[PDB]
């Protein structure tokens, strides 16, 4: 190291493709890097595994060009797309059922959207740019994606149809979620929404989410502790001492790249601003339920829509995946984890008949993010307020600490994306910092 008095110069704190990203930035700068991981493995909330015969990717996910920084390392090291999935259309509104071609009932949701989203351009002009028009988005950034929804001139089947969309995208109940990070989403995908299916659900890395992982780790020159969480971080003039379960490790800058609902985790010598207590209390509003549910039946390929309070389905969106000679991959989230245990397959198939009358579930996983003590939560989706409150003063530097995520980047907040591009940025000003 180039200093003095302790072990690196760079340590940090978290393993997922932010502090991947990170360490990668400061170790090419010639820094010597730590990263201390708190899990076995790497990868955070990706997470690329198996079920039956079947690569999956129990986290994070789909990827797209409309994408800055997972798309440039995506092509950086030669990497490969593939894609899931639509034929029909299954929805609830008013607790009934209907199903149709897909472009069809794409006519019913798409005119909602176009008026639930008519705002996004007057608020997030400049997408990667979040205070670009700072007054105008902190008008409107106390509202839910629920109040914004009851403003609206829409049929309730519209309603239900939306409810269904935004609960699925901030993984929790609408009442949950900013309305001005609905916003953002599609600013993000060009305000286009064929563009926004695109983006968030189709193209995924052939040799999934670890290859990329591992080709950023491997361009480095980084040490990792892995099964290592970290306790306490002391901060004085010279250094930070980090303290984990299995050894101190000193260093002049460091990076805390965990997810911010296990920001209290830690213990902060001195304290952290109240930016950071108030978002590790609050948390996000990815709180819900991802699942790959195998039927024996070929169901062809469908999506459906309910809302996250329905009385039919517990299920806010199920889409195929891919058919198979073994039947049919399907991809199911809910809001609420209290509405069904994914690895029940009782309680899954009888979740799904009003949706799929008749199939049969042969397999149902879905990894539990929300007791994994290393994530407490899924991905990240502003609440209201949280996004003009605390964005910038979460992601300031405090000292010596630096902090990283997808859960505070500009862009992408929330996706891999985010957490690649927030990461390779403030390892920069770390390493800038370092001189
Ligand atoms: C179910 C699900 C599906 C998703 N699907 C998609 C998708 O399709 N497309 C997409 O773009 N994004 C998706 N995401 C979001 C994406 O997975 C995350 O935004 C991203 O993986 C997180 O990157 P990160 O490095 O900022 O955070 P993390 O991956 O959470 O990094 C945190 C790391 O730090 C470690 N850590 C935490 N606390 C400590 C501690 N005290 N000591 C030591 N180590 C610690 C953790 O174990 C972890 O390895 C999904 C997320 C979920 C939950």
């Amino acid at each position: 190291p180039s200093r003095a008095g302790v072990g690196y110069d760079v340590i940090v704190i978290g393993g997922g493709f932010a502090g991947v990203t990170a360490a990668r930035e400061a170790s090419r700068s010639g820094l010597k890097t730590l990263i201390l991981e708190g899990r076995s493995r790497l990868g955070g909330r990706t997470f690329t595994s198996k079920l039956q015969n079947q690569k999956v990717e129990l986290g994070g996910t789909w990827v797209h060009w409309t994408q800055p920084n997972v798309w440039t390392e995506i092509m950086h090291y030669g990497l490969e797309v593939e894609e899931t999935v639509p034929e029909t259309v299954i929805w609830v509104t008013e607790d009934n059922v209907k199903r149709a071609p897909a472009a069809e009932a794409f006519e019913i949701f798409g005119s909602a959207c176009n008026e639930y989203y008519k705002e996004a351009r007057n608020i997030y002009p400049r997408p990667f740019e979040p205070f670009f028009e700072r007054k105008k988005l902190q008008h409107v950034d106390g509202l839910s994606a629920a109040d914004y929804l009851e403003k609206l001139p829409l049929t309730r089947e519209q309603k239900d149809m939306m409810d269904s969309w935004l609960s699925g995208n901030g993984h929790n109940y609408p009442e949950t979620i900013a309305y001005s990070e609905i916003m953002r989403w599609f600013a993000l995908s060009n305000f286009n929404m064929p563009t926004m299916f695109d983006s968030i659900a189709r193209y995924k890395i052939k040799t999934g989410t670890h290859s990329l992982l591992e080709a950023i780790m491997a361009d480095g020159n980084s040490e990792v502790k892995l099964s290592t969480p970290v306790t306490k971080v002391n901060q004085d003039k010279d250094k930070v001492t980090v303290t984990t379960e299995d050894g101190v490790f000193t260093a002049s800058a460091v990076i805390v790249a965990v997810p911010i609902n296990t920001l209290h985790d830690i213990e902060y010598s001195p304290k952290l601003s109240a930016a950071k207590v108030d978002m590790g209390s609050q948390r996000h509003a990815g709180a819900g339920v991802k699942g790959y549910i195998r039927v024996a039946q070929n169901v062809g390929n469908v999506m459906t829509y309910a809302p996250a309070r329905n009385k039919l389905t517990p299920f806010t969106s199920v889409f195929t995946d891919h058919v198979d000679e073994a039947g049919t991959l399907l991809i199911a989230f809910s809001a609420d984890p209290k509405l069904i245990d994914i690895n029940d397959i009782k309680a899954v198939e009888k979740a799904l008949q009003p949706l799929l009358p008749g199939v049969e579930v042969t397999a149902s996983y879905g990894y539990d993010w929300n007791l994994d003590p290393f994530s407490k939560g899924t991905w990240c989706t502003y609440r209201p307020n949280q996004t003009t409150r605390y964005l910038t003063e979460l992601q300031k530097r405090e000292g010596r600490l630096f902090f990283a995520g997808s859960d505070m980047a500009n862009g992408w907040r929330g996706f891999i994306d985010g957490a690649i591009e927030n990461g390779r940025e403030v390892g920069h000003q770390v390493a800038t910092y370092l001189k």
